[PDB]
């Protein structure tokens, strides 16, 4: 709480400061779409690599100041921890060059209207873990069974626990599940439909129950407020 | 508010007038389905091109009168602004010859039972913009990543930000997402599933949360009325 | 209300009578599944064609008695009008030989637990007509546009209003909409995505709003009862 | 209620006991994933077949003790009846070697947080039987019609009641229903769309009504509690 501290804290917690930073995120945003074009990169490639290293310096300063002001309150703030990690990524000198584009998610971290909706969304998840747990177990058990039942004749789709996880996931989205996977399978395993139809019933029932549960946990609130 | 004015206003705000106009929309409606057949156009093509230019004169008169009556109250009315734009389109002397068929939407503008439902539908959208914003950002960031990760080997699906937007949209509808796109992709990018499964989870979760939110914003009303 | 009348009315409105008829529907039911097999029809084909003509006599007697008892109260009863029409069909001496199997729906007409659910289901529809109207208009207008824009190069999918209706219906279910239809279309019509993505947005939005509306019209009731 | 009895009952109803058993389920769980790999089975195959026969002895002891304690209260407990049947399966000396993996569902039987969600899920089903009955009848009648209408030219998809059940199920999930099945069918049966579009409408409507009904049966409860 010294004189220097508060001088900084006045700049950081400024309107102008955020608006500045949101202006840059949006500008880098546009920059990163243009950098997607070889034509654009063939002419103005120099300029945008300059602008990229500028912005990422500015954001390191920005994150350093914010730490000066906020102390370990910073490192217990999700939105700040996010901002930390997306800028840190951008600092390391081939998948990482791409993961840089995750800095545009700073538009979410910095615009309150965005933060609101992301919070609303994420707060739905705790009441889902039990069902997600059930489901992940359901899949593990089926992935094993399928790997034994069909891996040898159908290595592409079932040769491996992971091939089976992937294929079972595809069947749950109902993508080409019959013409793509089960119809071919039955050409060797007449009774394969006894594995896949029950699998599709369980998985779809649980998804429906999952969504009904989000709709109720939501109404539970509205029918506490209106009880007052 | 002169004597001539009110003479017109009595005709325009008439029952007979609307019923007349709804009769023509329905008749032009039928006309435009028959004009779809070369056989029909080979014989009665003369007749229907007559009828088309008649109706569109009648509708210009109609829109001119309505402006006489309604003043700048007209140009702050969505339903009237719509009617203006669909008839204006039909006035310009090859995509435009087709866009003419948008005049059949005048059946919505003119039948109150229709206007009601279109209003109910459109009023749902403001409470969606935040999530739509989040989603459009989510897509922009993924469209960029995918264009870098897969464009070079997969130009058809990812060579361009726009190719990537289109392909990501297809993956969100779950259309051929695995047999069509990701299974082919993994034949070169074993770990592509780490991009597409998380993408499908986020996008589907948000869609579910979107719909749950429409169901709650709706119940919020019914549990204000019943609080009275 | 004579002595003969009431003698009949006592038989018709009997328990035993219904249970008898439900026993036959279930038995004809089983019969019609076995008649599906050439093997079974090669041996026991005589027997089941006997049993079929027996049951359909019995049901004509049954429907005649029920008319004796119920008068024009019969011909203002949906469930009875249904029973009339499915048995009448079965009386006419090649699609009609197949439509006979609609008599198994008599299991719905005759079992109250079934009638209940069918009523619950059908009562949902009146509050849908407006949206269905909107949608059918939406389709008519798009079916026309698509027939003009793509019929000439894509006759199979768009050459005709009806081909276009069918194809647009397929796009609304999202079945092969991109790999099957729009990706092929863009190979000649780069901008076809400007027709199909907006079409998919509108159609999906309306379906969601339709379902949210069924969920509210349902809650409107539960929050009238609990207002008492 | 003797001295020996209670000595056992103190062990069985122990914390330590369950935690032990949950530790083994999780350990066998891991074991059964590794047993999925020929590499792993080529080296450590001996070890895991040992561990498998150990665990399944331990679980037989476990189930025997639990019966000693619980009497016919055991054989009227779903969770215990389940545990009985999954271990019994594992005791019989080729599909059965695979069905063994169903013992990992003991993680559901033994973890209360899991039991809770499985109960929530299963309790939804009684209020669905009527609609499921309606649907199964709907399918039986359509499966018959389709087998007659398309089996002869389309044996793969319709030659048999069961082929037709399977194909109708695929059409209900909307998987390749038009490009895969109906478009091919119309190449011989122009009017096949009059069978499949109505089938898709009915089936989808009922599914929607089914889900709306789960959402209401759920709200019926929350608006009994808040009536108190
Ligand atoms: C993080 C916040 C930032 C938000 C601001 C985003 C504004 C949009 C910037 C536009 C960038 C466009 C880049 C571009 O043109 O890409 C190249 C391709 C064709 O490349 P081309 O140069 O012809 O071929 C390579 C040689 O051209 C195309 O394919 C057309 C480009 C269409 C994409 C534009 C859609 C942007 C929607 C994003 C809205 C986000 C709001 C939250
Ligand atoms: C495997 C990957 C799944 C990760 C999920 C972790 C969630 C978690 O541990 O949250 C549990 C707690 C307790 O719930 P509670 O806060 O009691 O409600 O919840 C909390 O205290 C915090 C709730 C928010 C955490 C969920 C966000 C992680 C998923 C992000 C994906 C994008
Ligand atoms: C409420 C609904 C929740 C749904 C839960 C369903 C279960 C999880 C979904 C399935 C995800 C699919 C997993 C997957 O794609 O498999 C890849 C990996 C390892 O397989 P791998 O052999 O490396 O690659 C597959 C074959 N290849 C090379 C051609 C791609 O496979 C694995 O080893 C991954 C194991 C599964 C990860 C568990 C995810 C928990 C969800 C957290 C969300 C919050
Ligand atoms: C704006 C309000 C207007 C509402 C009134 C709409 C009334 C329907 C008018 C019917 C127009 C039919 C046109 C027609 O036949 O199209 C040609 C094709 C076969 O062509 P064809 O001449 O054999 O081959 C060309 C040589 O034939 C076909 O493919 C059969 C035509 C079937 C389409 C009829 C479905 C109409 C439902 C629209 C209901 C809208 C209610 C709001
Ligand atoms: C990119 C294209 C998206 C266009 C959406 C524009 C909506 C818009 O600006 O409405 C915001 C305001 C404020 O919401 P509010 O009225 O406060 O609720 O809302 C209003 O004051 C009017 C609400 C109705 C406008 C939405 C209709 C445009 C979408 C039509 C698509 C068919
Ligand atoms: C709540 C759920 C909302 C969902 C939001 C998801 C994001 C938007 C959906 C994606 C739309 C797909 C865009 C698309 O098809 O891309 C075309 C254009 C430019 O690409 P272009 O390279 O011209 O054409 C693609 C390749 N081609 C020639 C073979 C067709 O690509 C672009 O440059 C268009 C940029 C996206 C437009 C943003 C739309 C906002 C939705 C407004 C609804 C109210
Ligand atoms: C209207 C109320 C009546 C309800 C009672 C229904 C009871 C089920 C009757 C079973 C009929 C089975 C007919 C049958 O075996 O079909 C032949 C095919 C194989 O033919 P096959 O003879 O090998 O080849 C022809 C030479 O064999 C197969 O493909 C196997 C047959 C499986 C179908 C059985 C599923 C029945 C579920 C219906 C439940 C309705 C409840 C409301
Ligand atoms: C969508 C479900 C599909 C499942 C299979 C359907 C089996 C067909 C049974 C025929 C029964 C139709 C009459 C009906 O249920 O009307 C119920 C309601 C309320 O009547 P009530 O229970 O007297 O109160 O009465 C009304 O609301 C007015 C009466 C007019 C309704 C006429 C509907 C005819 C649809 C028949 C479709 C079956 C052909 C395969
Ligand atoms: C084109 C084909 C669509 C046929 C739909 C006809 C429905 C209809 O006219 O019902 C309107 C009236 C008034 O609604 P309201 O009873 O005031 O509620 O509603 C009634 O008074 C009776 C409500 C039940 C009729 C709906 C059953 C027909 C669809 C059956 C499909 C299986
Ligand atoms: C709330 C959601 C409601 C959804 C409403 C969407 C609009 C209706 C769905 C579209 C139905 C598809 C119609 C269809 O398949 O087209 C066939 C007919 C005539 O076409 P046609 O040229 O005879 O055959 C098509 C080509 N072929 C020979 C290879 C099969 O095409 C026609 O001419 C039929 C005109 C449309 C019938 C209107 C149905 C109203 C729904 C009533 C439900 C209650
Ligand atoms: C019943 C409760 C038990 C819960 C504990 C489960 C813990 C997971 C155990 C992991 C087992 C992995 C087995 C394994 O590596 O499979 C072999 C394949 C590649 O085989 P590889 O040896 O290269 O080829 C054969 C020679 O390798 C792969 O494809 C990668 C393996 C990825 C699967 C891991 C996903 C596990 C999620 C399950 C969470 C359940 C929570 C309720
Ligand atoms: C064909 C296969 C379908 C089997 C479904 C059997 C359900 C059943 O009989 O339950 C009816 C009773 C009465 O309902 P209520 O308990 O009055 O509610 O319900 C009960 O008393 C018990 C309710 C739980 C039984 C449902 C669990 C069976 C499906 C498991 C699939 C995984
Ligand atoms: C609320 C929504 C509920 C949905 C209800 C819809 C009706 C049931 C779904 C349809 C299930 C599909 C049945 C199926 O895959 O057919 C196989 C069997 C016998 O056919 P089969 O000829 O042995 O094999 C088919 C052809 N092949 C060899 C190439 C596989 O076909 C049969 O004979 C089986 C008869 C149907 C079983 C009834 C299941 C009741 C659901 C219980 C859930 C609780
Ligand atoms: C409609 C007829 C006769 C009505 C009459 O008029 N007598 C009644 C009489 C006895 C009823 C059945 C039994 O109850 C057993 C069972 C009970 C379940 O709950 C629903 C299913 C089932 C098969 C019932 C169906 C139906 O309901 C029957 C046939």
């Amino acid at each position: 709480g010294s004189h220097m501290y508060l001088r900084i804290t006045n700049i950081v917690e400024s309107s102008f400061f955020t608006k500045f930073i949101i202006y840059l995120i949006v500008l880098n945003g546009i920059t990163m779409g243009l950098e997607t074009s070889k034509t654009f990169m063939q002419s103005f490639g120099v300029y945008t690599t300059l602008f990229n290293q500028i912005v990422i310096t500015i954001f390191t300063i920005e994150i350093i100041l914010r730490i000066y002001v906020h102390r370990i309150s910073f490192f217990k703030d999700p939105w700040s921890l996010f901002d930390f990690f997306v800028v840190a990524i951008s600092l390391v000198p081939e998948i990482l060059r791409v993961l840089r584009v995750l800095r545009l998610f700073r538009l979410v971290t910095a615009v309150p209207q965005m933060r609101k909706i992301v919070s609303a969304l994420i707060s739905v998840i705790p009441g889902m873990l039990s069902v997600i747990a059930l489901m992940t177990l359901f899949f593990y058990i089926f992935a094993i069974m399928a790997t034994c039942l069909f891996g040898e004749r159908f290595p592409e789709w079932f040769g491996t626990l992971g091939e089976s996880f992937y294929t079972l996931f595809q069947v749950m989205t109902l993508e080409s599940w019959s013409m793509g996977i089960v119809r071919p399978l039955m050409e060797v395993y007449p009774y394969a439909w006894v594995f896949f139809i029950p699998f599709i019933f369980v998985v779809t029932f649980v998804m429906i129950n999952l969504v009904v549960a989000i709709i109720v946990d939501a109404m539970a609130i509205l029918n506490q407020k209106e009880e007052q």
